[PDB]
């Protein structure tokens, strides 16, 4: 056990998901999550990989876990955990979603990666939302790029011991 990351992508005002879906449309956001994950133990929420499409989980270079409390359960090509703490074993393990594995999660992360896209989208009942820093995280926010669409993100990489 070791490094616990969180990593998310989300609107200005904290949404992550809404309708299940993402609410944008973001290559660049695919490109960071790979780069920052890859090589690394990723943990999902069973919920989370029941979402992904069938041919695309596991998520190949990774070491997936799902975490659920059915021990039945099949998430073929990964490996099924029963506490998150158990998830965290790896010596670098980001957590991708969802929300209530960002919520058990959060105490024993030290970085968040998080992208920020700079699209107006006020909170909803139903929302999905980004799990909440305080001020004993600290780091960079870098600057606004814009994605070959014209859509605008900046990246956050935030750290505590
Ligand atoms: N404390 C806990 N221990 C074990 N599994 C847990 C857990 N809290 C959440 N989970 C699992 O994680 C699932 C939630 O996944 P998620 O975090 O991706 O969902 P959501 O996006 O709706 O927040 C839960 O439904 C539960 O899986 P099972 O329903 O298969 O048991
Ligand atoms: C590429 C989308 C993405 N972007 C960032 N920045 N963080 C994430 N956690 C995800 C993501 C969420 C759920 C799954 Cl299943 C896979 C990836």
């Amino acid at each position: 056990s070791h490094m616990v990351g969180l990593i998310w992508a989300q609107a200005t005002s904290g949404v992550i998901g809404r309708g299940g879906d993402i609410p944008w449309r973001l290559p660049e956001d695919q490109a960071h999550f790979r780069e920052i994950t890859m090589g690394h133990t990723i943990v999902m929420g069973r919920r989370t990989w029941d979402s992904l499409p069938a041919k695309v989980r596991p998520l190949p270079g990774r070491r997936n876990v799902v975490l659920s409390r059915q021990a039945d359960f099949m998430a073929s090509g990964a490996e099924v955990v029963g506490s998150l703490e158990e998830a965290l074993t790896s010596p670098e393990t980001w957590v991708i979603g969802g929300g209530q594995v960002y919520a058990l999660a959060l105490p024993y992360a030290t970085r968040c990666e998080v992208t920020e896209v700079d699209i107006g989208l006020p909170r909803e009942a139903g929302d999905a939302l980004a799990p909440v820093l305080d001020e004993t995280w600290r780091g960079e926010t870098g600057e606004w790029r814009f994605s070959r669409s014209g859509l605008r993100y900046r990246l956050y990489s935030y750290h505590r011991s």
